[PDB]
Protein backbone atom coordinates (compact mmCIF):
# COMPACT_ATOMS: atom_id res chain seq x y z
CA UNK A 1 0.00 0.00 0.00
CA UNK A 2 1.83 3.07 1.30
CA UNK A 3 4.83 1.25 -0.18
CA UNK A 4 3.97 2.56 -3.65
CA UNK A 5 3.95 6.14 -2.38
CA UNK A 6 7.41 5.68 -0.87
CA UNK A 7 8.76 4.43 -4.20
CA UNK A 8 7.41 7.52 -5.95
CA UNK A 9 9.39 9.74 -3.58
CA UNK A 10 12.64 7.92 -4.35
CA UNK A 11 11.93 7.97 -8.08
CA UNK A 12 11.01 11.64 -7.92
CA UNK A 13 14.38 12.53 -6.39
CA UNK A 14 16.22 10.51 -9.04
CA UNK A 15 14.24 12.17 -11.82
CA UNK A 16 15.09 15.62 -10.46
CA UNK A 17 18.65 16.88 -10.02
CA UNK A 18 19.97 17.34 -6.49
CA UNK A 19 23.33 19.20 -6.60
CA UNK A 20 25.58 18.58 -3.61
CA UNK A 21 25.92 22.34 -3.21
CA UNK A 22 22.17 22.65 -2.62
CA UNK A 23 20.54 21.21 0.50
CA UNK A 24 17.84 18.78 1.62
CA UNK A 25 15.63 21.72 2.59
CA UNK A 26 15.95 23.21 -0.90
CA UNK A 27 15.45 19.82 -2.54
CA UNK A 28 12.25 19.32 -0.55
CA UNK A 29 10.91 22.68 -1.70
CA UNK A 30 11.65 21.76 -5.31
CA UNK A 31 9.29 18.79 -5.24
CA UNK A 32 6.72 20.78 -3.27
CA UNK A 33 6.45 23.40 -6.01
CA UNK A 34 5.79 20.68 -8.56
CA UNK A 35 1.99 20.50 -9.19
CA UNK A 36 2.27 16.79 -8.39
CA UNK A 37 2.82 17.82 -4.77
CA UNK A 38 -0.72 19.18 -4.53
CA UNK A 39 -2.09 15.92 -5.93
CA UNK A 40 -0.03 13.92 -3.44
CA UNK A 41 -1.51 15.85 -0.52
CA UNK A 42 -5.05 15.30 -1.81
CA UNK A 43 -4.44 11.59 -2.31
CA UNK A 44 -8.16 11.65 -3.08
Amino acid sequence: TKEEAKQAFKELLKEKRVPSNASWEQAMKMIINDPRYSALAKLS
